[PDB]
Parts: C-alpha cells; sequence; structure tokens
C-alpha cells in the first residue's frame, strides 16, 4: 500500500519522468528519502520559523566562548555560530538517532512511534494521514530551499527582511 | 443517516413550512448549506467574543498603512478597516481552500479531518456530535445576526455596549 | 450492572443498614442521588480550593453594585455576597440544564457526553472509571460538609485558618 | 507475556548472570522490583532536573520552622532539610499508596490506570511501551545513582556543577 501513498489531488500518480514504472525495484527506497527529506524540511521549517519570531532560549549556549544563544543569528549561518565542540555533540546524538532507535535503514519509516503514540487503525484515515505527511515534506522542502536561496540572494534573514519591507522583489 | 441529523428535542422534525416532503430533492443541498453557515457562524462568534476582550496581536496589522492591529474596530467595521491588500489576500487563501482544501460543493461536509482528527466509530455518538454541530451552529448564526443587529442599532460595539451599562433596551 | 458500581475495596458491598435488600426498587433513584451528590459536592470542592488560592476574576462582578470579583469572600459567604439578580441568573441557567440539557430525571445519569467525550468500550475500565466517580463523590461529598462545618465553627475561611496556622484543633 | 518484556536490541535477553533460568520462579518479583525501581527512580531524576532548574514552589514549606520552599537545597540534602512532621506525612501518604491503593505486592504492576487512563489494545503496541517504561527505568535508575554519586564526590549539586564548569572531571 505504500506505492498508493502520496498519490492526491489533482495531480495523482505524478511521474513526470517516468521512474514509477522505468526502476520499480528503486521506489521503496526513493520514498524512503523522499519522507526523510520531508521530515527534516518539515523540522527545518518549523525551525526557522521559531528563529526568525526570536523565540530563543535565555543563558549562554557556550559560556566558555561567552556566546548567548541571543547572539546565533537567525538565518543560514545559525549552524555556523555554534562551536564545534556543540556541533560534535549534535553530529553524535543524531549518529545514535539515525543508527540506532530510528534507523535511517528502515525505508519503511515506521519506528513504532505512530501517530502521536497511536496506531491508525481505519485504513482510509491512516492513508490520509501518510498522504498528509508526504505532502506537507514537499512543501516544506520547497519552502526551506526558497527560504535558504531568498536569504542568500537578498542578503537578509526572514525576520530582516520582512521587518524592512522587503517582501517584493521588485 | 443525514435526513435524521439535526432532528433534537424539543422540536424533533422541525418543519414549518413543510419543505422536507414537498422538496425531498432540496435537502441534502439545503443541509450542505445549513452545516456551511452553521460553521461559519461559530467562527464568526468565537471571533467577536476575542475581539471585544481585546485578545489583539501585538505588531502592525499593515506598517505601509501606519495600521496597527488594536487600531481595527472590534465591531462589525473591523474587516472594513483591513486595507485592501489584505482583503485581497484573505480572499485568495479562502478561494484555495474552498475550492481544492475543503470545496463548498461537497455536500456532505465531510473532508476527512473528522472529529479532531478522528472518526467516530460509535453510531450514536457519531450522530450525538453531528446533531451537537448542527444544533451549535444554528445557535451560533441566530448569535451572530442578533450581535450584528444589536450593533447596528446601538450604535456600539459589544465591548461598548457592556462597558456603559447599555445591556437593557429599556 | 448498575447495581455492581461503588462497590469497591475495602468495603466492598457496604450497605450497614440494609437497604439494598429491604428496597431493591429504590436503589435505582438512590444511586441517581448519590452520584448527583458526588458531581455536584466534586465541584464544589475543586471551587473552594480555587476560592481560597485567590484564583479570581479580574473586574466587576456586578458594576451597578460597585461589586468586584475579589471582594466575594472566599468562605461560605461568598454565595451570599452575590447580588439577588445575579443568583437569579444562575438559578435560570442551572433550571435550564438540570430540566432540559442534562436532566435530574435521568437516574442512570448517562447525559451522552461520556468520559471526556467518549465511551469506554472496555467493561471493565469502564467500571473502573465508575466507580472512581462514585468514589470521588463520596470523598468530596465529606470534604465539602468538613470545609463548611469547620468554617462555621472557627469563624475563619479556608486560607484564613491555614494563614494563622489555627489547623489543629488543640 | 511478561517474560519476554524488557527484551530489546541491542542486547536481547541480557542475563550474564543466568538467573531467568536458574531462578526461573522468581522472575515475577525479580521483574516486579526492576519495574518499581525504574518508577520510583524516573520520578527521582525528573524531581533532580526540576530541583536545579529552581522550579521551586512560592512560600513556606513549614511556616513555624520558618523553612522556605527556596531554602531546601537541590542536592541530596532536600530530602533531609525538609521538618520531620513533613517526612512523617510523606511517609503516611506513600504507606496509604504502597499498601491500599498500589500496593506493592502486586507484581504485575498492573493497577488499572493503564497508560494514560487507556489499555492498550494493540499487542504490539503494548509490548513496545512496557519496554519503553522498563529501559526508561533502567536508564533512569543509572542516571539517578550518576547524579548521586557524582554529587557526593565533587561536593556540588547539579546546578553549582554545571554552573562552575565543573563538567569535566579532568
Ligand atoms: C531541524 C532543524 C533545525 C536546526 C538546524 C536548528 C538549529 C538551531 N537552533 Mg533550532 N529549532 C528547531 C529546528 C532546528 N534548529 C525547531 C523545530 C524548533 C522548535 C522546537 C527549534 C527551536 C529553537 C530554539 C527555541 C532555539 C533554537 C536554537 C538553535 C541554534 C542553536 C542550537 C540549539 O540550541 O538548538 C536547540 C534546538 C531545539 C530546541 C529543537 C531542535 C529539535 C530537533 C528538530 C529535533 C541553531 C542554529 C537556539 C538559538 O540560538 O536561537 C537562535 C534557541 O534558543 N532552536
Ligand atoms: C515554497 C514556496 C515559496 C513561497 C511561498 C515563496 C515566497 C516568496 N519568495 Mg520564493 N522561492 C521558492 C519558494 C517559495 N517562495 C523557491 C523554491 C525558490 C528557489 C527556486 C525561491 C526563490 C526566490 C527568490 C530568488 C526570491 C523569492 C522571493 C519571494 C518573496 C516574493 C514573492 C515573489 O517572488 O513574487 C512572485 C515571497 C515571500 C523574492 C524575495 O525574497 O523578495 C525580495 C526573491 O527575490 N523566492
Ligand atoms: C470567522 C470570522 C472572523 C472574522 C471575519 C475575523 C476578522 C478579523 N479578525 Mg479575527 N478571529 C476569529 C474569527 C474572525 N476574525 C476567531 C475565531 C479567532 C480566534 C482564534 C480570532 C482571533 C483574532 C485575533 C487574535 C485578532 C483578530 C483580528 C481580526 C481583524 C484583522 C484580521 C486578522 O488579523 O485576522 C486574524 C484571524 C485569526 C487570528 C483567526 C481567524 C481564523 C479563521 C476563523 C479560520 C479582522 C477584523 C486582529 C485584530 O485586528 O483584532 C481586532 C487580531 O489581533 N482575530
Ligand atoms: C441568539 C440569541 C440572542 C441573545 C442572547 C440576545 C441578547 C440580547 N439582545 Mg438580541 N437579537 C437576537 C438574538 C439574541 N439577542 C437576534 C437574532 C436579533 C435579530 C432579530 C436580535 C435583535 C436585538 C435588538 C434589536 C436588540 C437586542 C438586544 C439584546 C440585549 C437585551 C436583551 C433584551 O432585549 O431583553 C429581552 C441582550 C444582550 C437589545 C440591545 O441592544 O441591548 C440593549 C436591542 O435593542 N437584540
Ligand atoms: C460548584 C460550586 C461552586 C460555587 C457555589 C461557586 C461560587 C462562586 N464562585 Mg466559583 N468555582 C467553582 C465552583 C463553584 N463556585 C469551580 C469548580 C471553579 C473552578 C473552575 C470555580 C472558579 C471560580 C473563579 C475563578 C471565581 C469564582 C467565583 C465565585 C463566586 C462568584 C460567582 C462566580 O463568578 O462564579 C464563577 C464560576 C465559575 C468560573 C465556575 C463555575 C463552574 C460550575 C461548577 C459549573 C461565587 C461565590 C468568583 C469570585 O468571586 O471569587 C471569590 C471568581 O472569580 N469561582
Ligand atoms: C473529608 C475529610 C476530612 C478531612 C481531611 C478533615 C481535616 C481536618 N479537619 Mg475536619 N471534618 C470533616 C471531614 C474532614 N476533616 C467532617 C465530615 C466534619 C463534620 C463531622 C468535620 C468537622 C471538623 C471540626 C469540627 C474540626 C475539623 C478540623 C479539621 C482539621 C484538624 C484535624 C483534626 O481534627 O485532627 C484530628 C483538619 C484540617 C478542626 C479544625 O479545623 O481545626 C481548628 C475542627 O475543629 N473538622
Ligand atoms: C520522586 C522523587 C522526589 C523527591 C524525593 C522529591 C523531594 C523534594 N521535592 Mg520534588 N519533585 C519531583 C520528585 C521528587 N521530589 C518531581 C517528579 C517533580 C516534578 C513535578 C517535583 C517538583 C518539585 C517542586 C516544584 C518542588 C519540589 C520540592 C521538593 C522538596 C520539598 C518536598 C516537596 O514539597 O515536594 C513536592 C513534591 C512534588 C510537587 C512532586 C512530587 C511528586 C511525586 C514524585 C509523586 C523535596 C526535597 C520543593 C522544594 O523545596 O524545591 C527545592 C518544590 O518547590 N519538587
Ligand atoms: C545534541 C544535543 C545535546 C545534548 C543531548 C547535550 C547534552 C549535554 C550534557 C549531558 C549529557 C552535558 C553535560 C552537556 C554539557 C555541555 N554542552 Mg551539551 N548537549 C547537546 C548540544 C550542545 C551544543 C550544541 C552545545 C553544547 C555545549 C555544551 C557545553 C559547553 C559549555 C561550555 O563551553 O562551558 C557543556 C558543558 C556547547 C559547547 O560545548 O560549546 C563549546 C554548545 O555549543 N551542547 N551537554
Ligand atoms: C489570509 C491569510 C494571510 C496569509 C496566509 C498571508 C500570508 C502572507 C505571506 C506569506 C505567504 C506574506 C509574505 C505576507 C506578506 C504580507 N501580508 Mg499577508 N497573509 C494573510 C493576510 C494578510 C492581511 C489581512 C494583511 C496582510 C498584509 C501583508 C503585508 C503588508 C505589509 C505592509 O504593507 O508593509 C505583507 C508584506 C497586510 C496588507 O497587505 O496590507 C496592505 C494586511 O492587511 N496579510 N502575507
Ligand atoms: C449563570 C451564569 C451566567 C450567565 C450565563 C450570564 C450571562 C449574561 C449575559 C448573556 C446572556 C448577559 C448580557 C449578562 C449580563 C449581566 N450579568 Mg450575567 N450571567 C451569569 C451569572 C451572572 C451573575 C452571577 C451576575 C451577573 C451579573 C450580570 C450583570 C450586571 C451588571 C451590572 O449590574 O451593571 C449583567 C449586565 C451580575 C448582576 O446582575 O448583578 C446585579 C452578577 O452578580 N451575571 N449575563
Ligand atoms: C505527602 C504529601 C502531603 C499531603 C497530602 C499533605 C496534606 C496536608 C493537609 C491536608 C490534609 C494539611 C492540613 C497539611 C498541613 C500541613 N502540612 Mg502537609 N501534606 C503533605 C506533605 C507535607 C510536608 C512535606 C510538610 C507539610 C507541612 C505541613 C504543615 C506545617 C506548617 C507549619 O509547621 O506551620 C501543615 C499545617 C510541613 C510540616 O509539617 O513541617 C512541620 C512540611 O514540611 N506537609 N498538610
Amino acid at each position: 500500500s505504500e506505492i498508493e501513498l502520496g498519490v492526491t489531488e489533482p495531480l495523482g500518480v505524478y511521474d513526470p519522468l517516468g521512474w514509477l514504472e522505468s526502476e520499480p525495484e528503486a521506489f521503496e527506497r526513493r520514498r524512503a528519502v523522499e519522507r526523510k527529506h520531508g521530515r527534516v524540511a518539515m523540522a527545518a521549517v518549523v525551525g526557522t520559523i521559531v528563529h526568525n519570531n526570536h523565540i530563543v532560549f535565555d543563558g549562554y549556549l557556550s559560556p566558555s566562548n561567552n556566546l548567548k544563544f541571543s547572539d546565533i543569528p537567525t538565518g543560514v549561518d545559525g549552524i555556523r555560530a555554534i562551536p564545534t565542540a556543540g556541533l560534535a555533540q549534535i553530529l553524535a546524538f543524531f549518529a545514535l538517532v539515525e543508527l540506532a532507535w530510528m534507523p535511517a535503514s528502515k525505508y519503511d519509516g515506521d519506528y513504532g512511534v505512530g501517530y502521536f503514540g497511536t496506531d491508525i487503525k481505519d485504513p482510509e484515515e491512516k492513508a490520509r494521514k501518510l498522504n498528509v505527511e508526504l505532502n506537507n515534506g514537499r512543501a516544506a522542502m520547497m519552502g526551506i530551499m526558497g527560504n535558504m536561496v531568498a536569504e542568500v540572494l537578498t542578503g537578509q534573514t526572514m525576520y530582516e527582511q520582512y521587518a524592512s519591507g522587503h517582501i517584493s522583489p521588485f
């Protein structure tokens, strides 16, 4: 029932380059990659929205570096501002996650957590929720790409872009 | 089972002008219209209650127009105070909704979201919840009409009417 | 299955005066009365706890009477401090409730709202929850009686009794 | 199905001492003890985390002793700081719990409250949740032991240890 997921109006089965029938055996991992990217991009978009609203922690991210949370830029440079030891800690934690707790090798993406802890018994409701996850992931992928591109070209974070009234490109 | 919905005590099947039997084929769309109006009026009544409590966003609705959120009147003139571009954006978003996401042409009103996400498996509980939705929509329709009429006849918003002790018409 | 409800450890079927077998036909209304009193007393105990923590509304209960919410005593005189028109409004609203929406004549006490909106499908879980409701109602009945009696005897509300260290009767 | 609980990756059935087959009849109470310790240690770890974030009640724990809540140390001396009468009250309340409401003699640890009030109908989901409870209890046991040992050896509470940058032992 996985090959039926992600087929939603108005496009239906949208395979413009025709890879569903050309490479039928690769669809499992391609959908795994699509779902992984969708989840990551949804988290990233929520993160950007939180950042540019200046919802930051109170205190120091790295007291040894004298680096407060509010000192971290809200744009694409935020991850670069983090100290190298902090990036190492993030990488170690997500190595543990991605290799043990929710392995990326599990292509169905089903790690037992369900939707808010509970399995969706109704097949129609479960299919609709899975389609919602896929479509929101696709929208978030396009959105995070657009956010990063706009920040890189305009030169301003989303907060700075909105606060200066620079919404119109022309 | 749709024709049994909305039949509740103390009125039961209340058709004073006798259109259930006179026009049996029009009931589907008439109930669709009733449910749509009920949902819209419930949202409108909650909106009026929020407005007259002065629960407003902090900032500017339209910085180019120098129009803060608190500058928008809490009465029937609130929607008129919004800039034309903002009204255009609201209209475009709801055109997308009403034509694609939750089409108004779907007369059963079932867009797959269920009641707080989950389908109601028990037929009795589902019928009770649907009757609750219909009755609350009817009450909200009457309430929003009464609120608008009282504001237009007294010249005061609900907050101004209550704060001045003008809740007695005589 | 109603006659099995309220039978819980350590007392089991506790009928010290032997009215379950003496008047088997009166048990339905007696359990209705017990459940009604339990619900009312649970609400009353929560109300007293809220009052004596000075969690009060901000504003005037009756601006014509120049009576603020904080002016209402938190003890047994609180309901007496309310203006007569306010008591009339409360009585009218609860007449509507108790006669139409959740009639007191419905001895099973099942008004369709369920436990947090949902019916409890598991008979064991449902029986346990009903026993919990009954036992908490009994405890709240005893508690509200004790609170009122202690306030009347000591001359102080619960807040005044606790704040003065007058908890020990001797 | 209890003997299958707690068997999780990567260790599977981890019995280095070989007591599962040496003493098959003692496993019921040993798992009861393990689950009890897991729950107690999870509560203790949450408590330590709350303490060292200085999330304390506002007021006096014991006005007669002139002992505010903020005066109670956040480390291992917190339970020693509270007055003897308060310790007696805590002990009495938990005697009532552990002997009547959720008896420790019930080795299955099933007191009818379920997981957030509801029984888990799906056997796979229920087994996963029980394994989660056991593994989190084991992790919390190790964590609370480590927290207490680190505090007793460094001489500082967790807040004092973190605030001084004394996290690195060398
Ligand atoms: C991925 C999630 C994550 C987890 C689960 C996690 C857990 C723990 C634990 C418990 C096991 C401890 C004890 C601990 C301790 C410290 N952390 Mg964490 N930490 C995470 C992320 C980051 C990031 C992003 C940064 C960071 C930092 C520090 C500093 C530096 C203070 C200073 O330098 O004095 C110290 C002492 C910053 C950094 O090291 O900067 C040099 C920084 O940027 N940490 N950290
Ligand atoms: C229906 C819901 C809705 C959505 C989903 C939505 C999304 C976005 C997005 C993201 C796609 C952007 C980037 C964006 C941007 C701006 N909006 Mg929205 N907007 C919505 C509603 C309104 C309303 C009601 C108003 C309004 C306004 C502005 C202004 C004006 C600022 C200024 O003039 O400098 C700017 C820049 C106000 C207005 O245009 O007044 C002339 C105003 O009244 N918007 N808006
Ligand atoms: C039972 C729940 C309940 C409901 C559902 C409810 C609904 C409404 C509605 C909407 C239909 C209106 C329009 C309305 C209006 C007023 N109420 Mg309510 N009211 C309830 C309870 C009380 C209580 C307890 C009191 C009270 C009061 C007033 C005053 C007095 C202001 C003043 O005197 O200027 C006015 C104008 C106080 C009182 O009348 O004191 C003389 C007072 O004590 N109300 N009330
Ligand atoms: C285990 C949970 C628990 C419960 C369910 C519970 C219920 C009640 C009830 C309702 C039945 C009353 C009426 C009551 C009253 C007092 N309690 Mg509780 N109390 C609990 C725990 C503690 C702790 C830990 C302490 C404490 C205290 C006091 C004091 C002291 C004030 C003073 O000295 O002036 C008074 C009057 C402190 C203490 O006695 O210190 C000498 C203190 O440390 N209590 N307590």
